[PDB]
């Protein structure tokens, strides 16, 4: 737990262009592990708000044309000013308008960490026709496709599923922590990612230990809110994972945490 | 408890264009109940979407010149790719522009359920009792009604019914009104001529979490009370469902 | 608790015109005190909705292009209705941007309550004939001639003569996105279209809710800021006479 000691002390300004169902959730996950989030679009004030920000986040789960321009603008402030990108690309198998923009998105700027689940970054990778030689349609692991990724854009890979996969550089890492109630709040994965954008303390190259524990925090939370006596169910696990990540400590942390390398 | 087991086997995609003050909650009421909500907004993709969903919520609550013409735009998509549209005219009876902008939808779309309290559904047919107001609406538009209340009303066809559960604590969470648009959505698997069966469940189902999550040690207010109704609707099962039930057939 | 009782007897029509992070917490924290929020953004529709209402919020957290004329607009329909309006100039002084929108809004339009922390009302007033709340609080009365709210550790009101400190409140608000943003709300809830608010309106309005907050962090099943929201939403819908009165922290009174 040494990176969040430092969130919390530090309470890092976190900039989240983030979708429009789960901004407040983003925002109290981030204040829960004392982060600073702040919520600004407009390009406007992107240059100063970023000169003095830790990270920022862009994900697109309600991408509209009202977006399209501005994200590319921003996305380009945050690379001029040194910002690490985190990028989520919600939803970016469902159609063809998401496809094309991640793929602008991604011709225009150099993120730090893209993190999705398994079928949004293999809808990535299979559109950027690189891939000669594999089969799509074939039952790829998760593991598979973060190496590819990671292959094509020199850029942390995040992905989420029932175990988690990270690839940075030449390391790539399964984390095995969690709970299903996480996929019955509608803020989990988005939330995520605002924690990793969190983690990151102004590093456009992240060393994966800091990724490690941002996943690891989160889904270790996750795991002690879901056995709490007064967890019902989803709509009650919400308040009281704010409340673990809250509280989470190093013991807990160090007792949980299921990692294996490779 | 039929439709219900169905959702939560089938993970329903929920295609929400809603209001800015539920978005959340209304996911979050969806994937409790086992359903998938998307709250997609961009007309470029709609076609795509919902050639793979079971319905679209439109809800008018935050209703700007931004949405007017997109709105149009996807009810017109929706219906050449036959996804059942659920309508919500939030407040339509407060402005000349709701009104308006309601008459020109209902003017250029079929929608499949239309669901709001008395004086909603009141101003639609305008420019008292709510199974009166139902009838005449449905008359005009065709398409069912749900009109919410102390009671509740639904309309389709030549059926009315009259049901009665619920808590007043409903009224004190915004958008619980929202959320049971997007959980009708929920209910209707891709028709568009939805049966009265699936609609008194979809209302049944929310009421009954919401009377239920009421009686809860742990409700204190209507701040506990919305987690205490997602876990209820998550739990609900059909004993208590059928124990709670209170329908009456006028 | 005077205001308070009305607000739940007349139910005031609220609207709010705030940001993207707060709008459902805004509007549920106005529910729980009995008002009746409406989160409405059209211009076209506020001259309709205004007649009717009881005050205007705004707040500019998530201020982009797409709402700066929109926003004048309405602050104009609202002056011209005589609704009152309480601003929330949110993180003025971490942008050019929204510095030089305030200026214009304030130059456009006469607010009845201006709300914001130190660091914001200082941003404010920083460009004129030129430390602490009390201070910054009456050279904004000052200049704007309009109630100030200054929320911090102690909140400081200034209206007419009279300058208050008040010291209710719990850590854990600082804890939940938009605490603040749903005080701007609240005391839009007390105003009852009045353009010169009472400042006893004022005091009520943000006592009301610290109290509250004071009262569900107490709460034995409060476990932190994500328990703590729905218990303090919970608590204002359940505040009584006998505790406002029995925990109100009055500091300091000057004139
Ligand atoms: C976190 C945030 N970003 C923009 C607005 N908000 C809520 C007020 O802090
Ligand atoms: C339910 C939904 N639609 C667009 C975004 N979201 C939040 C989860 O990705
Ligand atoms: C509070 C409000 N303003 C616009 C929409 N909503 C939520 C449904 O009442
Ligand atoms: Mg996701
Ligand atoms: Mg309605
Ligand atoms: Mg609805
Ligand atoms: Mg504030």
């Amino acid at each position: 737990m040494n990176y969040l000691n430092n969130i919390r002390i530090e309470n890092p300004l976190t900039i989240c262009y983030t979708n429009d169902v789960v901004k407040n959730f983003t925002a109290n996950g981030l204040l829960s592990i004392g982060a600073s989030p702040a919520m600004s679009e407009a390009p406007e004030e992107a240059e100063e708000f970023y000169k003095v920000a830790q990270a920022l986040l862009i994900n697109i789960g309600t991408l509209t044309a009202q977006n399209e321009q501005d994200i590319i603008a921003i996305a380009q402030t945050a690379n001029e000013a040194g910002l690490p990108i985190v990028f989520d690309p919600v939803a970016v198998g469902a159609s063809t308008y998401r496809k094309q923009f991640c793929k602008l998105l991604l011709k225009s700027a150099k993120v730090s960490v893209i993190k999705g689940n398994a079928s949004e970054i293999l809808a990535l990778i299979d559109d950027t026709a690189t891939m000669k030689g594999t089969d799509s349609d074939a039952n790829l692991d998760a593991v598979t496709i973060a190496k590819k990724a990671y292959a094509i854009y020199k850029t942390a890979i995040v992905i989420t599923g029932k175990e988690d996969v990270i690839v940075q550089g030449d390391k790539a890492i399964v984390l095995a922590n969690g709970s299903p109630l996480l996929a019955r709040v509608t803020g989990a994965g988005c939330l995520l990612g605002g924690i990793i954008a969190g983690f990151l303390f102004r590093e456009t190259e992240p060393d994966i230990e800091a990724l490690i524990e941002a996943v690891s925090v989160f889904n270790i939370a996750a795991e002690v809110a879901a056995e709490n006596e007064n967890c019902g169910g989803p709509g009650t696990f919400s308040p009281l994972l704010l409340d673990t990540l809250y509280h989470l400590n190093e013991t807990t942390y160090q007792q949980r945490i299921r990692i294996q390398e490779v």
